[PDB]
């Protein structure tokens, strides 16, 4: 019945039907007598999939026709989620499909169910990539997705005893329908080995091979009858006895499980092989695409690079055009800087990429040679523009001096670019100021501004069709991809009906999630309290301690005024801590022991409770985001670059209790700063504590209900059995905080009691989060997209649709 | 326009046209503009596959509401080739999908060609397997093959500078359309651990689990749309980090790789993994069937055993009963006994089956304990009828002492069996009388004997379709699956038509096989020369070597008498030697260095040429046997159990020059010892040569001929760089030479004389064949699996046809 979700015509059901059964028959060899779930799931998978082919064909014809600038979008991630729905309401085929199942039977969304995630990425950065790929389908852009099919995705992680547990996620279990294998596209990619000269030049020889086997998946943009290409590729051996057969699996694990560091830097030599066996197929695919002079190639061809990691793609590009093309060094280096440009996620220092010079020496031999060669004449452009400057050569130098001798890939970056961003305003002037300070002063001209998006498809008509059909209700179905007409919903502030309608939405959204928790985890929650969520990954620096501290806060108040009136809260933190993150691990075990004390006192009851949500991931995101009243987005002014959960949130009807921090910012220029909950030091506070120096003790004795607290912890309060469990989050806290927690404490404290003031009348709180709504429209990952593609890409988007 | 590949119907025609078109866009994802050849293959294999489906959906159904018997064959190997032709052939779809393609523009012999032969097994025992699942469905019986999906088969075979080289045979790189994974029938087979004992019994603990998920395949009854299962078992895995995600390869090792060793045994632990993942899993699956008392058992379930290797099935069966069904151990072993059967196919003693006690007590403690079990009671009973007997006991037991002890898994076999078959007559009376004679005298009704078989729509329709043609056109078809009948031809010896036409599809096949060597390898060959061919895996037994001296014999011979004709021979030795076999290699070495003297001497020229032919597996036996004039089947008396390539050859138009061994004793009998080419020792004559002692310079002193090439190949003749290459050749056959070349070096160089004195004569040569191809219908499997039901598993076949 909603009308967003398209027609279900008579014929068009009849058909889908009559495919659904043919698939079950011929593909599933099965009758409805032993057709399992997941049979029922895998036959409406392939009637879905057959929609998108002459569509595919057809796009690429196309462009070969065409022969527009093609774009390349270069990541070690592209985190996914689900492909059913999402390709359903691309083609205008969820209401018929519903349909077409609910007359033979069967509940579509159960169905829906039984898929894996795509779960190739760790966070942010692989979200954005994923959301990337579907604004520009949608803005008819000739563009690719080039990343590694990892045999095994983030981690399946499981709780047990309070603790996070481990699994492989073995998402290709059972076949994966969405993609098609590519023989005829398989390349040889090469490690080791060494340089030699011949009458022509140098020779790269003697090296061990690996071969890459592309898959293809399809990406569907918003009802145009484009479908674009996501290309992953696969590791293959090329080809005693026995246990040369079985040794195949060393070169074969290039491609056998995502590493599942956030933000953080390991070194590890297989993470190199996985980023220079991306770089060497993909290049290889560019350029014979490219060949049916290279001074047109950057006219044809952009390569972004998402953050430093495909950032060997600079001097692989140097290699092929000098070694294999022959070209000139001063020619093939114009060639490279105007093709590729670089994306930078983050400013903390622990995330850099710096490899070890001997590390690439014996792996990449003639690429260390070139990386020489660009920093000498890097330099020399540095000391003529600043001659006498010496410190400065040091500080921009790609050689990084000490015990171990390294390359800093982001000076690669710059230095092979024509252009370099950062994911949020605050972000992109703090790279320019600080930061890449140097390299800015030199050339002004190549830094910019990308603020981050996400898609309105996947993350408000897929996850959210109640607000999606209220909406269009009243304003009709342009905004889906023209975001910024969220804007005419500021006239309806004062309408009844939309207010009724808004908090109905809240509600159903609210009802839904609780049971899911109920059937999938027998975890009951009440449903007339507030839902107040923290989901993103475990780190320090988004500080879920600040979280845990105010969660005790509210317990502590509580016990010593039982007769008081509180709001009733269900808080809601969820997501995954990196392997060997000893301190992320501790947290999630301290939020658990917290809801062991707080969700058994019989005082507390269902006034308070704290719950931890299990394997936090694309689609469990996708169920909790639409029910959430309050969003919680508390990182350290000047830490989250961007942030682009926030952005999710506000898209759903929930309010945000914040930092001026990132995205947060022009969130709340965009709707105005009297409709966000913000709090806490700004970047210049953080920056003044610094220079004096930060002494969390200062904070500790002048604060009594801080005392409480950290006394608490620090008996055994939360830990009965061992009572000294979370001595290092103490010391922690007390001796070596990073992130300045306990400075932020009070102004939280009482942020959240402003919180809980607006909760109280219904009304207003629905009005302020019809304000939030409503200025959200910036936020779309299509008015990204379209910046990238004009003043980046050199391309023109284009909404028009394909016969 | 060959009547027995079918009708070329205009609807059947127009309709596979259409579903060839539909297949190429929607499961390949092209048009006719990039569509490569490999995607032509695939289209067609899956337009094909379409018309199984119905037929296997059917006949499970149909045996299911029968409740017949079942019969389950347990192999270590599955030697099946291609399937689009064999499926073709018998759905009668050939003739309809050549004009469908034809029409397309496209030849469908091409096609054929690009298909992996699924060479899931080493040679004769495997092959064996293969023919007899063609079998069992043409003949009606409700019958599963059960083994291991090797990701990869029997090893590529290459020669470069004459000798083998081994590559892994990636048979599944572009994936397989004629498997069906089964993801609701994965089950745990259980490793290591302990035994314990509760309240109930014993109970294994502790173990570590590999799961086991089921492929199944379809396999068609000849034109009766009867559809069976082979179900091959794959290894996964249960579920730092990274370490502990790419250590999952080691559990999925299991099922890697198959074991070149064709007849020896090497011991390795990682085979023992194997013979016991595939008998758990097998074990379980036809437990659950039989439920969905177990006194019922046996009149319900058959297990044959190919060879020792599936063995385990005996002691896991009686751990199943006793341990969870909590049978008692006397009613467990009467059902045990009942259900299973084995079959034995060698009397080498290396190659039998001899397991060290400690790999069993670590890996399979449970089993250990039964087996000692079976062993005490066995003993006992073997006591109570020879009472006194002690070495007879000694020789009986399942335990070998000595500096290792281990278990005899023969001796395990026959005690746990209620049949033991030989696989030739002679074959099955030595077994009664010498090896194992103790066995025979306790309980003489267990023992049997099963002459092999070879399937006629493989080795005659599929791959000889113009000799099958011009069978039909005077006997109709009945013969197809009835190949007694093809004594009828016995009335056509002295017809001039049918004696033009035998030799002409002779002379058709010799041309197609010489165009097939001419395009793959540039190699000619004279069409208008004998074609002598040896085929088969390479070892001492099968005497390649003595091949190796007459080819030296005629080339020696010519170069002393220039002048004198002699019938010009095409001689062609192929097939695999195992990795590890020093030996077998050399002799590879060997028969190519002759060719690089004898096909270079201009005094020679076309009048001689010895060529080895490259990668022998399934397809290439299917071209060259069609092809062959004279069939080399001379391995020592009493060595070779039965041989199957002896009797694809008589099948096709051969004439077989060959020692009295296996079922070569059988073939004479059936078209009168005066039809083949007999020579060499008898068994008889073996025996009295051990009892003096065989002396290889007795032969040497007696015999020139011998002795100037026995002197070429020490002196360096056949290799003037390397001029003692091959010493240990020479060395073997003068002081080591267990299977007596010398000694039939006489008789086999006068017996090819007789051949060559044949050959002169055109007429007589073809009705010399005529006197073989119709007397070759006893080699039908259809004959061996009809003696099996009636004889040992107790069903009646059927060749009706369902609906
Ligand atoms: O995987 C696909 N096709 C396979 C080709 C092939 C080759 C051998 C055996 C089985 C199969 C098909 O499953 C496939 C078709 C489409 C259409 C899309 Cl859109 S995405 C996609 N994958
Ligand atoms: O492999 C088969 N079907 C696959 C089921 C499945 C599940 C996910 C993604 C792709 C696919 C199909 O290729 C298949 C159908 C038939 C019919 C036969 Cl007869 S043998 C056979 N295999
Ligand atoms: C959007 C998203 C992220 C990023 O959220 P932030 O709060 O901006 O860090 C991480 N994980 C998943 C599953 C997401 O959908
Ligand atoms: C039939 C066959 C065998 C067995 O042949 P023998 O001469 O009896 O040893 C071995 N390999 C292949 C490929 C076969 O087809």
């Amino acid at each position: 019945q909603i009308s967003v979700r398209g027609l279900a015509g008579v014929e068009n059901v009849t058909e889908l039907k009559k495919n659904f059964n043919r698939h079950l028959h011929f593909t599933l060899v099965k009758d409805r007598n032993v057709a399992t779930p997941r049979d029922y799931y895998f036959a409406l998978a392939h009637t879905v999939r057959d929609h998108l082919v002459g569509r595919w064909i057809r796009t690429q014809q196309h462009y070969y026709e065409k022969d527009p600038k093609r774009i390349y979008y270069l990541s070690l991630e592209f985190y996914m989620g689900r492909t059913l729905q999402n390709t359903m309401v691309n083609l205008a085929l969820e209401n018929a499909c519903d349909e077409a199942t609910y007359q033979l039977g069967l509940d579509m969304e159960e169905l829906e169910e039984i898929e894996e995630d795509a779960g190739l990425g760790n966070g942010g950065l692989g979200r954005l990539a994923a959301c990337f790929l579907d604004s520009m389908a949608t803005l008819g852009l000739a563009a690719y997705g080039y990343g590694i099919r990892y045999e095994f995705g983030i981690f399946n992680q499981k709780i047990c005893g309070g603790w996070q547990m481990e699994e492989a996620d073995d998402w290709l279990r059972y076949g994966n329908p969405w993609e098609k294998a590519r023989p005829e596209f398989t390349l040889p990619v090469h490690f080791y080995g060494r340089v030699e000269h011949t009458s022509q030049g140098a020779k790269w020889v003697d090296t061990q091979v690996v071969l890459a086997m592309p898959y293809d998946t399809p990406v569907p943009g918003y009802r145009n009858n484009v479908v674009n290409t996501m290309r992953l590729w696969s590791a293959k051996a090329p080809n005693g006895y026995i246990q040369a057969v079985l040794d195949r699996n060393l070169a074969e694990n290039i491609s056998r499980v995502l590493y599942p560091n956030d933000n953080f830097f390991e070194g590890k030599e297989l993470r190199l092989k996985q980023e220079y066996f991306v770089v060497a197929a993909t290049l290889q695919d560019i350029i014979r695409r490219f060949k049916s002079n290279f001074d047109a190639f950057p006219d044809k061809v952009a390569i972004q690079l998402n953050d430093t990691h495909p950032s060997l793609a600079i001097p692989e590009l140097m290699r092929v055009l000098v070694d294999l093309e022959r070209l000139d060094w001063d020619k093939a280096w114009e060639v490279t800087v105007k093709t590729c440009a670089y994306t930078n996620h983050t400013v903390l220092p622990e995330a850099l990429e710096r490899w070890p010079v001997h590390l690439l020496e014996t792996l990449l031999p003639r690429h260390l040679q070139i990386i020489y060669e660009i920093n000498q004449r890097f330099l020399n452009r540095v000391a003529a523009a600043f001659p006498g400057d010496v410190d400065r050569l040091r500080r921009m130098s790609l050689v990084e001096e000490g015990a171990v001798k390294r390359i800093n890939m982001a000076h690669l970056c710059i230095a092979g670019s024509h252009a370099v961003n950062g994911v949020a305003r605050i972000h992109s002037e703090i790279l320019k100021k600080t930061i890449f300070k140097d390299f800015y002063e030199l050339e002004p001209h190549k830094f910019q501004n990308k603020t981050n998006g996400i898609t309105p498809r996947r993350w408000l008509v897929l996850c959210n069709p109640g607000l999606a059909e209220i909406i269009a209700e009243r304003i009709g179905e342009e905004y889906i991809s023209d975001l910024d007409q969220l804007r005419k919903l500021l006239s309806y502030v004062d309408d009844e009906a939309f207010i009724r309608d808004v908090a109905k939405v809240k509600q159903e959204n609210k009802l839904k999630f609780a049971a899911y928790l109920e059937r999938e985890y027998k975890v009951h929650i009440n449903p007339n309290s507030l839902f107040d969520v923290q989901v993103k990954r475990i780190h320090e620096y988004k500080r879920q301690l600040l979280n845990c501290l105010h969660v005790i806060t509210l317990y502590n108040r509580i016990k010593k005024e039982p007769n008081k009136f509180v709001v009733p809260r269900t808080v809601m933190i969820g997501g995954k801590a990196a392997p060997g993150y000893h301190m992320a691990k501790m947290i999630i075990k301290l939020i658990t022991a917290i809801g062991d004390v707080v969700n058994h006192d019989p005082v507390v009851g269902d006034r308070l409770r704290v719950i931890f949500l299990e394997n936090y991931r694309v689609s469990l995101a996708e169920k909790v985001i639409p029910a959430a009243d309050l969003s919680e987005q508390i990182s350290t002014a000047g830490t989250e670059a961007s942030g682009t959960g926030n952005m999710k949130f506000m898209l759903n009807g929930a309010l945000t209790i914040g930092t001026m921090d990132g995205a947060n910012v022009e969130m709340a220029e965009e709707a105005g700063e009297e409709n966000f909950f913000i709090f806490g030091m700004r970047v210049e506070d953080v920056d003044r504590l610094d220079q004096r120096g930060y002494n969390a003790q200062e904070y500790y004795d002048r604060i009594p209900e801080l005392r409480q607290i950290i006394e608490q912890l620090s008996s055994g309060f939360f830990s009965p059995k061992q009572p000294d469990l979370f001595k290092d989050i103490v010391n922690m806290l007390m001796h070596h905080d990073r992130f300045k927690v306990f400075a932020d404490y009070e102004e939280y404290v009482k942020c959240q009691e402003r919180v809980s003031a607006l909760y109280k009348n219904p009304r207003e709180w629905t009005r302020m989060v019809i304000r939030n709504i409503a200025t959200s429209g910036k936020f779309s990952s299509d008015r990204t997209i379209a910046q990238y593609a004009r003043e980046i890409w050199g391309v023109e988007p284009s909404r028009q649709r394909l016969p």
